[PDB]
């Protein structure tokens, strides 16, 4: 099952190239400009085998809750759309979503006590480091 030292309040600490993220994403240029300065807090929790993860920030706060391996529905907090799955493989929690025949892919894996989030779009990736509060 998914480590519970995932779970907890995770503060955002390092973040390069959210911005061509967002661009790759298709996200307009009033919502790069507010994610780019949003610097949110993510909060894990679990629920018996269901887990939930909230993204805090000044901007948007937006929550999902999943059990691992079965497809679930989510509004971004860019409005997509998307069929979204989450999974474990070798310990790393790994989300993929899909819209109109596009994917993306946020993979968080723990890394001497923080949590790394890679997020790929096309080509471009993004790395969020958080730690543990």
């Amino acid at each position: 099952g998914m480590s519970n030292k995932f779970l907890g309040t995770w503060k955002l600490v390092s973040s390069e190239n959210f911005d061509d993220y967002m661009k790759a994403l298709g996200v307009g240029l009033a919502t790069r400009k507010l994610g780019n300065l949003a610097k949110g807090t993510v909060i894990i929790s679990k629920k018996g085998d269901i887990i939930t993860i909230r993204t805090e920030s000044t901007f948007k706060n937006t929550e999902i809750s999943f059990k691992l391996g079965q497809e679930f529905e989510e509004t971004t907090a860019d409005n997509r759309k998307t069929k979204s799955i989450v999974t474990l493989q070798r310990g790393s929690l790994n989300q993929v979503q899909r819209w109109d025949g596009k994917e993306t892919t946020i993979k968080r894996k723990l890394v001497n006590g923080k949590m790394v989030a890679e997020c790929k779009m096309k080509g471009v990736v993004c790395t969020r480091i958080y730690e543990k509060v």
